[PDB]
Formats: structure tokens, sequence, C-alpha cells
């Protein structure tokens, strides 16, 4: 089997991408944030505290003839940005782009943190990291991809995120028309539960490539590119007037600037992020200070190849017995 679904930016900045997911019988379609940095499929629901729902579409398990309460199971998650959610668990039929999994754990939120409530466009998350990170207790549950894998034509999914435009998540096949050149594959460590890999270096604009190992994660659920402070300083030094602002929370730059590209290495291959992809717009409405799309990871503990980096590539998440990642230009 295969599946193919379009993923759409939630706003004009590409802050996140939403993908329609069918849950239950009859189908209830919710728009979920596919997140290769986490491993829970959780949704706003008829059980979510009413004051914490503000415009999201909810899953109502009592209206699904295939929903079954997973007795005794609870979940609770906290994300790298400080947001969180928790609740109970159903199993139900879940379909993405024509690919159907029966008995998928659907984690129904009883509580969500304010940042979720305040974002009316995201109805929940669909985790695509390794199932070892799933938070369901006392019986950990499998991700949608883990449940589908054995049925897929090939045990892979691909992320093709658009810049200021829709893109595609495919399951079970590699669309050879969706990229240019060849796909360069690189090793993955699953020791932390992430799609963790090592970039071979970087360049700023037309500058020389610096060969240096940068360990990080491929994370579709993170907006920006978070890299070591040395790398980030080298980038922003090429933008007149750019500076790190403690009060804003990162590097800012004059909105009048033209940003240089940023290149990262995948083995001997190179992925070029155009400068425009690094502009996240005014820090507040009407400001002439703009927020940068490349930020320091120093306070995170891990480097993160988020959407800024991934949307410059066609990315293969190869879930074979020994997982690997693939990157192609497009």
């Amino acid at each position: 089997s295969t599946g193919s679904a379009t993923t759409t930016p939630i706003d004009s900045l590409d802050d996140a991408y939403i993908t329609p997911v069918q849950i239950g019988t009859p189908a209830q379609t919710l728009n979920l944030d596919f997140d290769t940095g986490s491993s829970d499929l959780w949704v706003f629901s008829s059980e979510t505290t009413a004051s914490e729902v503000d415009g999201q579409t909810i899953y109502t398990p009592s209206k699904s003839t295939t929903a079954k309460l997973l007795s005794g199971a609870t979940w609770s998650i906290s994300y790298g940005d400080g947001s969180s959610s928790s609740g109970d668990v159903y199993t139900d039929t879940v379909s993405v782009g024509g690919l159907t999994v029966t008995g998928q754990a659907v984690e129904s939120a009883k509580k969500v943190s304010s940042s979720f409530t305040e974002d009316s466009t995201i109805d929940g998350l669909l985790g695509l990291a390794f199932s070892t990170l799933n938070t369901v207790s006392p019986t950990q549950q499998k991700t949608f991809f883990d449940n589908a894998k054995a049925s897929l034509d090939s045990p892979v999914f691909t992320a093709d995120l658009g810049y200021h435009a829709p893109g595609t998540y495919n399951f079970g096949f590699i669309d050879t028309t969706a990229y240019t050149g060849s796909i360069t594959y690189t090793a993955v460590s699953t020791k932390q539960g992430f799609w963790e890999w090592t970039s071979t270096g970087y360049a700023v604009g037309s500058g020389t490539f610096k060969s240096t190992s940068i360990d990080g994660i491929a994370d579709t659920g993170t907006t920006l590119l978070y890299l070591p402070a040395t790398v980030v300083s080298a980038y922003w030094a090429q933008v007149s007037g750019a500076k790190s602002s403690s009060s804003v929370g990162g590097y800012v730059f004059p909105c009048s600037a033209t940003l240089p590209s940023f290149t990262f290495g995948v083995g001997s291959a190179r992925i070029v992020i155009p400068g425009d992809y690094i502009d996240f717009g005014p820090i507040s409405t009407g400001s002439s200070s703009c927020f940068g799309g490349i930020q320091s990871s120093a306070g995170i503990g891990i480097n993160i190849f988020g959407d800024v980096a991934l949307k410059a590539a066609f990315v293969v998440f190869n879930g074979a017995t020994t997982p690997t990642l693939g990157f192609a230009s497009k």
C-alpha cells in the first residue's frame, strides 16, 4: 500500500504545516501537524476542557463506530517549545492520503497548553519519530508509520515541504519526479528516539564550505533551523545590522536586508536554503526588526534541522531495519 497527502502552511510565514487525517467511522477529518520529532498522535476532542478549545476541529469518539477506549491508558507530553498536552486514549481507524491503519492509538486531549488553544489551525499532532518516545502509559503505543510499515510497498515516508506553498507527505514510495539530481542517504542514530544524523558542514552565501560534523535531528514539527552558536554567528555576521536580542529571544535583522543563502552538507552533497527562507518577518506588527530563521541551539541541547532546512529538500525517512535519511535538492 501507499498514501499521499498534501501538507499546507498554516500561515504566511510557514510557521507549521497541516495535513488532513481521517479518524473514525464515519470519518472525522482533522488537520494535524506531522511531527518527525515526536511520537504521539494526539487530537483536540470532545473531552478537551471547553475553555481550551478555540476554533479547532475536534474528534468525538462516541460518534465513531470503530472507536474503542484503551482501558487505563493515559498520555502526557511536553514539547521543546514549552507547550504540553495530556489525556486518555482510544484506538480507531486512521487514514492519511488513502493509507489506512486500523487500531491506531488516538490520544484524546483532556488538557492542552495555551499555545495549542491559541492556534486554531492545528487540530493535533501526528508523531513520526520512533515509537520509543511515545508517552502512552502503562502500555506504550506505536506511531502511525510504525503500524503501517509492514503493509507499505517500501518502509519509507517522504517529506516535501513547500516554501510559502503546499507540499506533500508520501508513505510507502519515493516519487522520483519530486526532486532533482540524486538522493544522498546518510546514517541515523535512533538512540534518542529521533531521526538523528550528522551533517558534514555548512557554507554562508557564496562563501567557502566549512567541513565540520553537526549532529542534529530532522524535525518537521520545528519551524526554524537551530545550529551551534559558532555557525549561527557566522551566518548573521553577513547581514548588516543583525544581532542577537535577549529581549526578543534570538537573532533579529533589519527588514530591509537581503539575506544570504545557507548551505548544509549531506555527505558529499549540498542542500542550499535560499536567503528568503530565513526571513520570519517583523518581530511585532509594523516593526522594521525581523526575526531570523536560523537560531542558536545552545540552550536546547540538540541541533534541529527544522522546516527552514527541510523545506529546501526532498527528504526520505527510511524506516528499514537500519533506518537512514535521504536528502535531495528539488
